[PDB]
């Protein structure tokens, strides 16, 4: 159970940090969320817990009719807060050598985590107020494909498990960018439970 939040994912911003009833009393850090929580209020509060237990975008294919939310079990297949074409918070980030961190905190899966993958959207890409994601905006493969077995740590030098403070950090190289994107990003796990878990990071590329 978890969400990126370096660069934070929308369920960062919106979960993580602002929560429904911070929004509803106007001392949100991030009153933009009031979109992400206007048709589900409650859900805001489950946002480490975007979840399937299938081996995701690159295995399925672009199956899914819901890119964020990867249709979530706990939505029961539809379409979670997250999904929602908002007035995001975006971040500025460089093109390159980048880290990805998953905060686990909440339900740290150390032992048989599988892979990370990150997507971004084509150059091409244009980002608009009110109309939601479709596979097709982002590239077929990921840009970023890590496997993992915590069995030999020394063999993946771009996962970093930081067990105290219950993180995973990822390196990534994100390709030559410029203007507002789109990251899609998954955690998964092995064998017996398959559990994967679903981001998207808004950003801002130089
Ligand atoms: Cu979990």
């Amino acid at each position: 159970h978890g969400f990126v939040d370096s660069p934070g994912a929308r369920n960062y911003f919106c979960g993580a940090v602002t929560k429904p009833d911070h929004v509803m009393n106007g001392v949100a850090r991030y009153p933009e969320c009031a979109g992400a929580f206007a048709n589900d209020f409650n859900g805001g509060y489950s946002y480490m817990s975007v979840l399937t237990h299938h081996q995701g975008r690159k295995v399925l294919g672009p199956v899914a009719r819901n890119v964020c939310g990867f249709d979530s079990e706990t939505w029961n297949g539809g379409k979670t807060p997250w999904d929602n074409a908002i007035n995001w918070p975006v971040n500025n980030i460089n093109s390159g050598t980048l880290t990805f961190s998953w905060d686990i905190s909440n339900g740290p899966h150390f032992d048989d985590t599988s892979d990370f993958r990150y997507w971004i959207t084509k150059p091409g890409f244009v980002y608009q107020v009110g109309r939601e994601l479709t596979w097709a905006d982002f590239e077929d493969q990921p840009f970023c494909d890590l496997a993992y077995n915590d069995d030999n740590p020394g063999a993946y030098p771009n996962v970093r498990a930081d067990k105290p403070n219950t993180h995973f950090h990822t390196t990534c190289t994100v390709p030559a960018r410029t203007g507002r994107h789109v990251i899609y990003a998954e955690w998964g796990r092995e064998p017996p439970t398959y559990e994967r878990f679903h981001g998207c990071i808004d950003v801002q590329i130089h």
